[PDB]
């Protein structure tokens, strides 16, 4: 009974929706500034045009040939490796926990914008230390954006073992993006066009100001010798497979619905290029403006603002001051930001749902409890986040960010996801099936990056963080305890561990010796329907 879509540009709409939003402004700007401004980007296209794209095709054309969720798809195509699936949703279940945070503050800061003045304009608020100063008389000090972003929206506390109290207005913006989220559940074309428009507009102003060039140069010129840390491989490889939301089950949910006969592989190819275009530019608007506040500031590039996933929440509030009438480009931006993050949610959330319908179609799709099980989903993930709204709940935040739904836990999967399908299932053999779909045999890119390139990334990377190992911190000064990174590594295991558990279940509940239950194993059971 798996409705397909009513046309092709439903399917088109819902995956560019799914898979733009806060990976690109948000994240992508955070991690490039991390690592090296230019030693970024060689991992991060090398992943893209080794692994990143044929593992999003490969999701999109396993769902559309197996007419099946994330879970239940691997069960077609190779049962003793289900618990890939399973991994996924974990995966995608500990992104919507902490993704929709980020639109909590972001909300928290739509409705700051709505004063006469903006509060991060100027110093000598209340929630200001003496060392905040204009960053126009910066001729130590801390730059007001940075002072509210600390202490008023975050209240940021000495670290993760003293998490202060909640709120109490953090949590109420979550809980409204949460009721917003639950009955979008329960216009796209303009939702898709404004944010462009608005980006647009945030690249021609970071472009126009004054010290970009400074800025821009430290985007785009790499350092060769940060290539020797493994630590900016792993981001930027773990950035590919996060901005393409892949290794989630979502893109094998969203391709279910796809016809048969239908040329995924163009519409692909487009929409991985308009992503990683997207990315792209925003990176030029994002380190153009802080090329302008290190030339105002007096201060280097690397210093300007902070390390961790409030890039876009320092640099975006002080360039849209220099917007004439800042209060209405603050309003639009922050309304942009909404719509990415929204979007992205609701992708993400509807897959998880279908997945877990999907693996109990009996109950949990039946009708009545499918509203049920979605709001108990939702209330769950709101009370697991609200751990990130309280004072010190900015360092658990980035523990989510760094181990859940990214790093290894991601290059874990998307190995496992390759290897089962280029090795055991076989390339030619789903070329066949590729051929049968889309009506013409491929070019030998998929199957060369399926069955060589992206496991070596993947196996390599893994590797090589291991070997040089680097403790997680916070805006490169705070040292996380070592309770904090056994929760973190807990949050990897969690998903990571779900692939031999299920293997073992599968040898153990299938009868006869091991080579029987083996070989009954690996065998598809229907590549079609
Ligand atoms: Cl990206
Ligand atoms: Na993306």
């Amino acid at each position: 009974q798996r409705e397909k879509w009513s046309s092709k540009i439903d399917f088109v709409l819902s995956v560019a929706g799914g898979f733009v939003g806060l990976g690109n402004v948000w994240r992508f700007p955070y991690l490039c500034y991390k690592n090296g401004g230019g030693a970024f980007l060689i991992p991060y296209f090398i992943f893209l045009f080794g692994s990143g794209l044929p593992v999003f095709f490969l999701e999109i054309i396993i769902g559309q040939y197996t007419s099946e969720g994330g879970i239940t798809c691997w069960e077609k195509i190779c049962p003793l490796f289900s618990g890939i699936g399973y991994a996924s949703v974990v995966i995608v279940s500990l992104l919507n926990v902490y993704y929709i945070v980020i639109l909590a503050w972001a909300t928290y800061y739509l409705f700051q914008s709505f004063q006469k003045e903006l509060p991060w304009a100027h110093c000598n608020h209340s929630w200001n230390t003496p060392h905040c100063m204009e960053d126009t008389m910066r001729k130590n000090f801390t730059s007001p954006v940075i002072e509210f972003w600390e202490r008023n929206v975050l209240s940021l506390s000495p670290g993760i073992d003293h998490p202060g109290s909640l709120k109490w207005d953090l949590a109420l913006c979550l809980l409204l993006v949460w009721l917003v989220c639950f009955f979008c559940i329960w216009v796209v074309y303009f939702t898709a066009t404004f944010p462009f428009a608005m980006l647009l507009v945030l690249l021609v102003r970071g472009l126009t100001l004054p010290g970009a060039g400074a800025g821009i140069k430290f985007y785009l010129y790499p350092d060769i010798t940060r290539l020797e840390d493994p630590q900016v491989w792993i981001d930027a490889g773990t950035q590919i497979f996060f901005s393409y939301a892949i290794c989630l089950g979502a893109m094998t949910s969203l391709g279910s619905y796809n016809k048969y006969k239908y040329n995924s592989y163009r519409d692909c190819m487009l929409l991985g290029c308009l992503n990683s275009g997207t990315s792209f530019v925003s990176g030029f608007a994002i380190f153009s403006i802080l090329g302008f506040m290190a030339q105002e500031q007096g201060v280097d590039i690397a210093d300007v603002a902070e390390s961790g996933p409030g890039l876009a929440f320092i640099a975006y509030p002080k360039a849209v001051t220099m917007m004439p009438l800042p209060t209405f480009w603050s309003i639009l931006f922050f309304i942009m930001l909404l719509l990415l993050g929204l979007d992205s949610q609701f992708v993400e959330v509807e897959g998880q749902i279908t997945s877990l319908v999907d693996l109990y179609p009996s109950f949990l799709r039946k009708g009545y409890r499918r509203e049920i099980f979605i709001a108990f989903v939702c209330s769950i993930s709101y009370l697991l986040g609200l751990t990130m709204v309280t004072e010190g709940g900015m360092y658990v935040f980035q523990l989510f960010d760094y181990y859940a739904a990214s790093g290894v836990c991601l290059l874990w999967v998307a190995f496992f996801e390759c290897f089962v399908i280029a090795w055991i299932y076989g390339g030619d053999n789903l070329y066949d099936g590729i051929e049968d779909m889309i009506g013409y045999r491929p070019g030998p890119w998929m199957k060369y990056s399926w069955a060589v390139i992206t496991p070596v990334l993947c196996v390599g990377c893994f590797i090589f963080s291991l070997v040089k190992y680097v403790p997680l911190t916070y805006n490169k000064t705070y040292v996380y305890p070592n309770w904090a990174i056994g929760l973190g590594w807990s949050l990897a295991l969690s998903s990571m561990l779900c692939v031999p558990l299920v293997i073992v279940i599968r040898l153990c509940q299938t009868e006869g010796p091991f080579l029987v239950r083996v070989k009954y194993l690996l065998t598809p059971r229907e590549p079609n329907r």
